[PDB]
């Protein structure tokens, strides 16, 4: 058995140079982002307002051809600016800083981990992103930065060379993921060290990858509870913080005696923003 102390030890020692984050909707939450799912918010209260059999209609293409502006509505809610990035976030920064990350694969579309410095090449975001668009017509990319200012304005952004809708590259239903996803079949294999953070493990196959490490490679999961595979096959280097993801985080960094310099860069960062 090791411990949390014990894996901040590996860190320590520079025995964990390739670490692979995998991290889900519990990362978020402080930063005060909504779920669309969750009544009682004010999104929710938002989408109520259209004709969706359910909430998760806006996620499928028949519906969105049939009226886009339901997706346009959670667009505009999660499009960069809106939120800051949390401890959380600036500690997969830190990591990413000291030449410690690997990869990390993302579930999320609030782009906290973009707005946190975290450069594209080192991310996988599973589920897609804002920080670009295609033209549902003539297949064109754009910067989502370009469709901005009609997303923000309750416009539906429409291609200049056919004038067909730019959607966000968000995944689907049905939809194939992300062509990066597949750096998994490199990532994994090469990973010292898994964290896990605030992730339930349910949608496949984001659970199945925290199968794909060593046995030798310790996974750590930070979160408020012992989930998926991780609970239904455990391994022998397997440690669990379970409890609240900004605590055990800060636990973390603290056993890592990287205190001063969490406390710094979250407020250079912030300050910006
Ligand atoms: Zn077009």
């Amino acid at each position: 058995k090791l411990s949390l102390q014990d894996v901040a030890e590996l860190i320590r020692a520079r025995a964990c140079q390739r670490v692979v984050v995998m991290v889900g909707a519990g990362i978020s939450t402080p930063s005060g982002i909504p779920d669309f799912r969750s009544p009682g918010s004010g999104l929710y209260s938002n989408l109520q307002q259209y004709d969706l059999p359910y909430p998760e209609a806006i996620f499928e293409l028949p519906f969105f051809f049939h009226n886009p502006k339901p997706f346009f509505t959670l667009a505009k809610e999660l499009y960069p600016g809106n939120y800051k990035p949390n401890v959380t976030h600036y500690f997969l920064r830190l990591l990413h800083d000291k030449g410690l990350l690997l990869r990390l694969y993302t579930q999320n579309i609030d782009g906290l981990e973009r707005v946190s410095g975290i450069p594209a090449s080192k991310l996988v975001e599973a589920h897609g992103t804002f920080a670009s668009a295609t033209c549902t017509v003539c297949q064109r990319p754009f910067p989502g930065e370009d469709i901005r200012a009609d997303v923000m304005a309750d416009r539906v952004p429409r291609c200049p060379v056919c004038t067909g809708v730019v959607k966000p590259d968000i995944v689907f239903f049905g939809e194939p993921l992300p062509q990066r996803f597949l750096l998994h079949v490199v990532d994994f294999p090469m990973a010292d060290l898994l964290l896990i953070l605030g992730t339930s493990l349910e949608v496949e196959p984001f659970a199945s990858l925290t199968e794909a490490v060593r046995s030798s490679v310790p996974r750590l999961l930070i979160n408020r509870d012992l989930v998926g595979p991780l609970a239904w096959h455990p391994r022998s280097r397997d440690v669990a913080q379970l409890g609240d993801v900004v605590h055990g985080v800060e636990s973390l960094v603290e056993l890592l005696g990287w205190t001063e310099e969490m406390r710094d860069l979250v407020q250079r960062e912030t300050g910006k923003l």
